[PDB]
């Protein structure tokens, strides 16, 4: 698979890519100079733990086209924006491994946490790994990389051989951790590269992040060998902590430079346990703000804390009958319609199993609103700006400015299924339809 | 004339409607088998004081559809929701007999007495019923109404006439109080209703009014015949009473259930009564808002005490001179132009002997300054829209809209040509006014 | 609620209908000279037993319009062809008493049994009531008639008086089978009838359905009772039976003219046998016929048979697990998907508990057919074509004519919900799919 | 340039008007029997201070319609508000002369402050100059003013030549103060009106504004000459300041009624002087809202109480090196590049002397919008809409509906010369961007 993310003379450049799993985005950016592949153990893991594991390798590296122009943080951060918005992914994890790393981190700063959830760096390259004066916490200077780099030039494939010695720590590791065939397979993704982009990568290690950390909003993870020695622990995720205070902390003890494979088990026990925290506690903040907006509606009294217990259930995961709670819902004494309605159109959209009941009359009935065509116009123009909007806070904004009439109307086309949007956008509608029913 | 309340397979369901007279909306909801036609001794008592009567079939009675569906309180109060909202009434009266009772109590509590002034309960079925645990001031278990039902099943017509034996207790009032044609009348009535909504009514009768009862706030009216065999008085209004102690209670002595006809004149004399004490009700809560509104303008001091005194006992009725009143007001320090005319609007406006004084100059550069608003097109239009407006609440809204420059000049075209809308519309206006400077 | 069948002079010609229930319609036609109101004791019980039941008046007859034109039973088969139309009722039951048996056989001869299931005859005036050479059989000369519509003439609230005497049969049944208020009733809506079609109606009674009987294709009801003083047994459903051997004869003994209300139990008895057994018969012989087309396509084998069993019994209505059947079909060795993907069809479209299984994939991917926009072309215009059928016969004819891989995806759209067909028709495009493939 | 105030007969009324400049609002209302172009010495002053000056003709008058109804000031005032509305003037001061005053007094007291920041009275004529019994500071009786009305219906063009006489005082200043071509051009002017206007006008002269008076909020300036012939000092000026003490008091001796061309200079020092405390009150307005912008995308540190201190210090005029400035800016390690392009952009156009400093590379590589032909495109149409645009909140608004990305590239138009946008507007468009990049 691939996607086009420029074009070098006649021919095009295009990015292998590969799709797996359902479930939230994962996007997986590799390192230097291997491939989309190198994931493999955590691809295998994050398929099993539910996840969609999205891959691709970088211009000039493993399936994807070799140009010999672009080889610059501002343009892998413009290729990734391209992979996100052609594949269209919402709420989506980036993790990033040595250069890759770098992509996560100029693409939040550049272009925004929008489609972003949260971001993990492994082996991060981060803040700035040159050595120079306002940089005393670089790794090395200026002169050093220029030998790297004249050494690919020299003999790219004898190279990779003396690259993939440190890049593993196969003293140590070689016939314990890593096998001789699976350090073999890598030399083959390396020389299987371009031979620019080879010479071209280490230019770009240099890059001054400094300013791309701030812009950092989402929950990080960073995660980190210490007997990391192309990139020393301490030039690197040390000083990246104290950059970004926030991130979660991991520190592999003896972990080399390829921790993916090597360490993979303690790789994947950390990354799994942060996406899964991460991904809970952004369930919960959106809960709650659901849960308020609802119950604002509700008249004080004995029947708005049942209606609060039961949806406390729900959102806890106590897999309640959705039957016996709409029998519920329809023989209540003072609800209103449109909040048996509301309440209706939650319970369906928040219980995992259906049980096998059909779209109720009840509310049906409450969300048509008289069945006024000046409601279902507004309606539709509102339902095709929510299947654009993705975020929350960004589907509640724009719906707020349609009238509660035409608001729900717009629930009712969802409810219907004549409509397909996605969950956190339906709520942003929901708690819209709420805001402007407690203000009348 | 029908009013559209829902919607039964390939039909429709509308609800037979009258609306007669101009004044205070009175809504009377009629009570089981009949129809609103019932209420035509009190609709003529009614419309002679000057009140606009509305009247409505009950779905399944009457002239109104007759679906095999929602009858039950809670779709029974959404019909005389949408009657309501539809005829768009405000500061109107409910008045309900037998099963119209339901209809009051469960609306109030589920809608709310935002178009509602007052409320009246005649032969209410209040609180509850059904004889249980609980509920030991039951009239009857559960049993019994299984009988009614199975006996409406059985042969309606022939239900009909043992059920208007006691309905109007034919061995005491008839050839007395109640006449044979007058009977005959009401079984045809009976007859011409739903042969389903005639069977599914007894099973509403058992409803549950316990929880509906607090959230009654307007004033109320609980009237009860003591001979009532249908709705025994103590297992109904008396402990209706105490669970609303607020309300008006009046107990019509040997009055049967269908005391709307046999003592109509006790009915209508009591009836008459508490619509009057209602107004005058109202009509304090509307100059306690207007003093109010009126103060929050004035600076506080020694004078807000004085105007404050002086506004409560022209409020009273403490027939204040008027030339005083303006020359005491004209005299005033620290009083803004405008405060000044507002007041003297006010003061013009409540004094009831006006005594034959010329329209104050004063007042005209207080509120206009020196500028004439008749050439102001934007006072007109307001004034145009005032003029058909009747309500309070409805004039308020409306002048909201206006800047507060365009409202003075509204009310100084009152004061000028001597303007011609309602006390209750002006009292709007001024509130209106008076909530622009409040602001600003 | 009413349906315009014509227009007279300045007016327009309509007849009030009642619809209720859901289910298989059953359309109740009244007899002289009453209304649809008349059925309350059958509709009451045919709306327990969940059916939808259609009442209508005939033209000047209760609510209807009263015009001075099209008192025919050419007209009157008219009138039903466009209630039938208007509500678009498919595969409905046909009741008629009295008169109304006269429009039920002119109807069914006219127009067809197109969206006729089976037909009943109460009270029937059938074959011909008029005594001449030709038939002997008939009940009374053209002089007798001609003394009714004078007798009408004379006085009609007069003559309803005695009507109603042989009618219900009241020297015998008042005061044991039917009520003084039940008759009063009668009395009523007869008067509420139109002057004109009082006495015109008369006129229609001696019409010879003699060339109408044989029209008649789908399964019959004749029911009568035998002390049937208005149409005497031997003289109607006697001979009625001789014409129609095929249909359930049923004789109610010392049942009246009016055996609707007095003998309504053994009417209810008789006739919901009858509809449920019509309905089961026609049940069966449409899913043996979609068993036989299904199994068609399925290989011989131990795994043709497993599913011969596993049809039989959601056909035989054994509430199976559906999760399990598709995760039992989803599993399957040797099937084709296209095999799988139609099984899968069948059994969503037969299993009455869908459970809580959302549209499989594997069954989508089965129906798609590479998706071809050649084959989703002829399937939205063979989709536009079922959407106006309704019989199955007919349905599978249309759908003949499409091309396998368009019937394919057109059972994918109806399968995606992007369609909404009845399931006779359903049937018919599966049965037409497995048409296709056999020859293939 | 033209603004629609009415309509008499076939024609419509509309007035000629001017608007020049940038900057805070200021409309100078003209007397008789002059135009707008009366102070041109003014706005060439004005124009000077940065202001944006508004002129109209009063109807009658100069290039404006020339209707034979609408000569009142309550005709007046409602024109201005028409002009004030139709401009969407906000924070405006209105500045009037003779006549002009009367306009200034009666809007302000009809239509209030709401967009008016303060008002200026030269030459006014308030609060009364009709000489009755209860008004002795009157200039002149009631026959007085008829005699000028008819002194202008016997020969306007005669009468023009006597009124400039006294006017501008001409046997003192002709020759000194005043030139004869000067005069000539005057008396053009006013030929040039409406021959009904002319004679309309004096009546509106003895207009009572004392009630207008005390409904001045906003600060206020009443300028007037001493030697003024028209309009005596005593009967106008000291006795309007006794009604309005609060106002700054400016007293030129020697002057004439024309004093606008005569003391131009000591008319022109004394109103920059009092508009120069309202506009630099509006001027910190708008550079505290871009203060909080721009520093709303700085990452909290010691570098952002650096940033803002800087900014404050150019806003205060504390004339900084900019090319230091810029060099500190283009050093700065944790600043993105888009912020560093931002804040040079910003201190450019705030910076007065730009010392001749070349369009930096820095800046220009931050704003270039990754030089896509996409973000290119979008930028230059906003660049349109921004060329159309004048107001800063106008400016703001419109851009905000552009991306990130788009915004960016515009301001690079800008920078780079090949736009040209008011400063106001400038402004606007970075404020617009700094809250996209805040949102992410």
């Amino acid at each position: 698979p691939f996607i086009t993310v420029g074009q070098e003379n006649s021919t095009s450049i295009d990015l292998y890519y590969e799709d797996h799993g359902t479930g939230t985005p994962v996007v997986l950016i590799h390192g230097f100079p291997l491939s989309g592949h190198s994931w493999e153990r955590q691809s295998a893991a994050l398929l099993d733990a539910g996840y969609r594991v999205i891959t691709y390798d970088r211009r000039g590296f493993g399936q994807s086209s070799q140009p010999t122009t672009g080889y610059d943080y501002d343009t892998f951060a413009a290729d990734l924006n391209t992979v996100l918005e052609t594949l269209d992914l919402q709420d989506a994890v980036l993790v990033g491994f040595s250069m890759g790393t770098g992509e996560v981190a100029r693409y939040v700063s550049s272009y925004g946490t929008a489609r972003i959830a949260a971001v993990a760096f492994l082996a991060s390259l981060e803040p700035f790994l040159l050595k120079t004066d306002d940089n005393p916490d670089g790794a090395a200077p200026q002169e050093f990389f220029d030998g790297i780099v004249a050494a690919v030039k020299a003999d790219r494939y004898a190279f990779y051989t003396g690259f993939f010695n440190d890049f593993y720590n196969l003293d140590e590791n070689l016939g314990t951790r890593i096998s001789e065939e699976a350090v073999r397979n890598s030399w083959n993704t390396a020389a299987s590269g371009g031979f620019f982009a080879a010479a071209a990568a280490p230019t770009t290690w240099y890059t001054d992040f400094r300013a791309d950390i701030p812009r950092i909003d989402v929950p990080a993870l960073i995660l980190h060998g210490t007997g990391d020695r192309t990139l020393p622990i301490e030039n690197t995720a040390r000083v990246f902590h104290k950059a970004l205070p926030s991130a979660e902390y991991v520190e592999v003890e003896g972990a080399p430079h390829g921790l993916l494979w090597t360490h993979a088990e303690e790789v994947n026990t950390a990354l799994l346990a942060f996406l899964a925290k991460a991904q809970e506690a952004q369930k919960q903040k959106l809960l709650t703000e659901v849960e308020t907006y609802v119950l604002s509606i509700i008249p004080s009294g004995p029947l708005k804390a049942e209606i609060a217990q039961r949806l406390e259930d729900v959102f806890a995961g106590k897999n309640t009958d959705l039957e016996v709670l709409m029998e519920w819902l329809k023989t209540r004494p003072i609800l209103s319609p449109l909040t048996k309605g509301i309440l209706g159109f939650v319970f369906t959209l928040t219980v995992p199993s259906e049980r096998g009941l059909q779209r109720r009359r009840f509310v049906q009935n409450a969300l048509n609103g008289n069945g006024d065509p000046n409601n279902m116009d507004k309606a539709v123009k509102l339902y095709r700006k929510l299947k654009r909007e993705i975020t929350f806070h960004g589907a509640k904004e724009i719906s707020l400015s349609y009238s509660a009439g035409a608001l729900a109307s717009c629930m009712g086309l969802i409810y219907n299924r004549m409509g397909a949007v996605t969950t956190e956008v339906a709520f942003g509608l929901v708690c819209a339809t709420c805001e402007q029913i407690a203000d009348s």
